[PDB]
């Protein structure tokens, strides 16, 4: 039973196969971080442009159509850029396994071509688009210093929501790298 | 070289030997985390007692009360080190583990025999920052002086907090390497 023999040559093949299996596991994390960094980058640009989209109206006059147009273009930009698998698609239970691995809030499962993918969770974008529409009025809307301060607080709260979501995603990727590094060091130091 | 054959029993043995070797890594990490955690818990207790040492518009500070508390914490952990938990090791044994854990978390001391004691440079900086304050116990400081001192005091606190956090992460990462290696050994059998 345990008398079956294998060569050193066959072991290195089994090691190299498992090495490639973990590398593609890391490249999923690598792409997931890269696409969420870009999404947060473009979002932070919308928040930096906010200063040029507000003006005095004691109160302030907010250009809603300019801000809503930028968020719509941002949501449309990452409609076809998912966190995983960046190409083709996988099954539904497979996408749910990666959603739970990456975090439920940072990702969102959706199907594209029969199968399913893990698209970027655009809930803070949707929440920012609905909060604007509830400031009833075509074009620009005037709000007192108190209401704008509360609306701007929720805007910065969603911005910090993405900032910490990205930081934990980077930490998981950094941890997986160190776990892979020492794992390869261990497997090589054994047959050395 | 590559034509050499090994049996399935030698496979299970070769994996188990590396698993017992990495378990010795976890034995060091587990204790070192436990020793630095108890120190930061005792230090966190001193922070909870800081509210009773400041009082009112300037502030008053029982400098000698906080000084003796910090100095007692260091003397408590002067003999309780990070590694080894018992006895001692060689010089290059403590230096290799100092580099593994980080040159900032620990300090290599000599016992007849070397040991990696807990690095107390944050406590030393706090004590000199307190000694730079006024004399004879209680000290009066305006709001500006308390803002600056508490800023550097919170910085040294956050330094130990980050030191403990990164050490736990290495221990969590080192445990998952043990877990994954166990998964391969269990799969090879059957």
């Amino acid at each position: 039973d345990g008398d079956q023999m294998i060569s050193h040559r066959e072991l290195w093949a089994k090691i190299a196969n498992s090495i490639n299996d973990i590398n593609e596991y890391l490249k999923v994390y690598e792409h997931a971080v890269s696409s969420y960094t870009q999404m947060y980058q473009d979002f932070s640009a919308v928040l930096s442009s906010l200063a040029g989209w507000i003006s005095p109206g004691n109160s302030v006059k907010l250009q809603v159509n300019s801000l809503k147009k930028a968020l719509e273009e941002l949501k449309e930009k990452y409609k076809d850029k998912p966190l995983y698998p960046a190409n083709n698609t996988v099954s539904q239970e497979q996408a749910n396994k990666w959603l739970t691995e990456l975090g439920g809030t940072i990702g969102k499962v959706s199907q594209k071509n029969g199968g399913y993918v893990v698209s970027i969770n655009m809930t803070p974008i949707d929440n920012m688009l609905k909060s604007l529409d509830n400031l009833g009025g075509n074009g620009e809307v005037v709000l007192d210093n108190a209401k704008y301060q509360a609306w701007n607080a929720g805007f910065s709260a969603e911005d910090e929501t993405m900032k910490n979501n990205l930081q934990t995603l980077v930490q998981k990727y950094s941890n997986a790298n160190s776990i892979f590094d020492n794992l390869v060091k261990v497997l090589s130091s054994t047959i050395s």
